[PDB]
């Protein structure tokens, strides 16, 4: 049963992934976060290996979830008869990126290159694992303050990752990319670097660089803080109208900015204790 097996903390926040709650696990105080998504609010349906109807969440962290990785792993799940509570991982102390920043401002170039170099290896994780997350941002990373590692999460927007080509989304708009906007298509590896130049930008500048539409298939990076020449090319490169020109993960891990990048712990040392 759900709640003899788990003490029920906090509301963490609520919105179009449901109702996040803290929570421990009773039989050995392990934090946790507790998500209630009603089912007449779940878009996407799939099912277990036995044929279990389920959300497409738990299909895609299922299959994301094992072994230790940057992705917030989902130890366990339950059916209400109106909803599904997913029991996942809660780190503590925690910050997602989004407050990080907003609280904080722009990132040294330092912090940046540690958490985007954390981000790439955490996509290319779900990637390996068959997943594309589609909604990649400062609000679905999550930063371990003390240990200075970042998870992502949020897979309600997510898919199997496939080589033909998607014609919906219901990611973030803002970090959707041009040819979502003007065409209704995009694949699945250059959207997700897309979403990724959106998200460099946000680090090391504090903010998104574009607001709408037209400025999204314009495509034009303006800096309004100093960033460095590695880092704006790196960017802008991300950035490509063309999805076709856009970096690869290797490419991307390659660059030179993404160089002498720093471990978490000493990440952790230096920016964040």
């Amino acid at each position: 049963p759900l709640e003899s097996q788990y003490q029920v903390g906090p509301l963490l926040g609520s919105g179009g992934f449901g109702s996040v709650y803290s929570g421990i696990r009773v039989s050995d105080n392990l934090p946790v976060a507790i998500k209630h998504v009603e089912k007449d609010r779940i878009s996407d349906w799939g099912e277990l290996p036995n044929g279990t109807r389920v959300p497409m969440e738990v299909v895609l962290l299922k299959k994301v979830s094992s072994g230790f990785s940057g992705v917030i792993r989902l130890l366990d799940w339950f059916e209400r008869p109106d909803s599904f509570v997913l029991i996942l991982e809660r780190p503590e102390p925690v910050q997602d990126l989004f407050d990080f920043i907003t609280e904080r401002g722009a990132l040294q170039e330092e912090l940046a290159r540690s958490f985007f170099w954390q981000v790439l290896e955490a996509v290319r994780h779900c990637h390996n694992c068959g997943v594309l997350h589609r909604d990649i941002k400062d609000e679905n990373i999550l930063i371990d303050l003390n240990r200075g590692e970042l998870k992502l999460i949020d897979f309600g927007s997510g898919a199997l990752l496939k080589d033909t080509v998607y014609t919906d989304f219901d990611g973030t708009r803002v970090y959707s990319p041009p040819e979502w906007i003007r065409y209704h298509r995009y694949h699945g590896r250059s959207a997700a670097v897309w979403s990724l130049g959106i998200l460099l930008y946000d680090m090391v500048c504090g903010d998104i660089p574009f607001e709408h539409d037209e400025e999204i298939i314009g495509g034009q990076v303006f800096f309004r803080q100093r960033v460095s020449s590695e880092c704006q090319h790196l960017i802008r490169w991300c950035l490509a109208l063309r999805p076709s020109d856009r970096p690869t993960f290797e490419e991307i891990q390659n660059h030179p900015w993404m160089q002498d990048v720093l471990l978490p712990q000493e990440t952790a040392e230096i920016h964040l204790h």
